[PDB]
């Protein structure tokens, strides 16, 4: 059984690396017992002397305990003990969405279409884990190094706060049903996310009116030099019938083909 709780004596708190839900976030160095010392991503919690917070704070290490794959963020352990810390793997690169907006002239459709498929082979694994993520979104995507992405937040995820309507499946919206295919929707739009530099969806649209362009057939338009059969994918993951929308081991297979396209230009 894996390490849960884990030696505060083992864990050195380096710079301030963001801010959390519940707390500054800091990089630092894990001394694992037995394997070299570990980059990690230690989130603090602010109210965690409060074990109402604490209980909060902590159930999304718990989530993370069960996860193991290379392109989701690892949970290294937790320190129960005031001050209460969740310990991460460092994901280097930093926010998806930062990454990509300072690099929109430099990187090139290769590593866009990578990403895209490391997050379509994470997404296939959470399915076969029972888990609905419920946020699919670039925000939530860390970058380990220019070839790899990681999914790396899991505050909304399920074993079967403000709401991110912009990314939201109509099934969700409507009737707050949350499957496998209504995360297709959301990986959806976090691929035009990807492949439109870092953009959000639906920039200057309230978020009452999402659902009506959304329900009238309106769909995000096709990011410039996206190539054709990808746009044709993502609009398959927003078919308004969650049975005509491609499953992850579909979108995984698709998006092989489509990368070995423009690796081959
Ligand atoms: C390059 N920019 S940076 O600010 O130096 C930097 C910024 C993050 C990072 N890595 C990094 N790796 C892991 C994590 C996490 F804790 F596992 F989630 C993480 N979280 C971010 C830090 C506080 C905010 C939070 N985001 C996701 C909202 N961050 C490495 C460097």
């Amino acid at each position: 059984t894996r390490d849960y709780e884990i030696q505060r004596e083992r864990i050195e708190l380096g710079r301030c690396i963001g801010e959390g839900q519940f707390g500054d976030v800091h990089q630092g160095i894990y001394m694992s017992p037995e394997n070299p010392a570990l980059a990690v991503a230690i989130k603090t919690c602010k109210n965690c002397t409060s074990d109402s917070v604490r209980e909060k704070f902590l159930q999304e290490a718990l989530t993370m305990r069960q996860f193991d794959h290379p392109h989701i963020v690892k949970l290294i352990g937790v320190i129960t003990e005031n001050p209460v810390w969740i310990i991460m793997e460092l994901c280097t690169l930093g926010e998806l969405r930062s990454f990509l907006q300072v690099r929109k002239y430099s990187l090139d459709l290769a590593s866009l279409i990578l990403y895209a498929y490391q997050l379509s082979t994470a997404l296939a694994y959470l399915e076969s884990k029972r888990f609905v993520h419920r946020d699919i979104a670039a925000r939530n995507v860390l970058v380990s190094s220019n070839d790899c992405v990681k999914l790396g937040d899991f505050g909304l995820s399920r074993y079967m706060g403000k709401l991110p309507i912009k990314w939201m499946a109509p099934e969700s919206i409507n009737f707050r049903r949350f499957t496998s295919a209504s995360d297709v929707w959301m990986f959806g739009v976090c691929m035009w996310e990807i492949l439109m530099h870092g953009v959000k969806p639906f920039q200057g649209v309230k978020n009452n009116d999402v659902i009506g362009r959304i329900e009238n057939g309106e769909r995000l338009p096709m990011p410039p030099n996206c190539p054709p059969t990808l746009y044709s994918l993502m609009t398959k993951c927003w078919a308004y019938d969650p049975s005509r929308r491609p499953r992850f081991t579909e979108l995984k297979a698709q998006l092989s083909t489509i990368l070995e396209e423009e690796k081959a230009q």
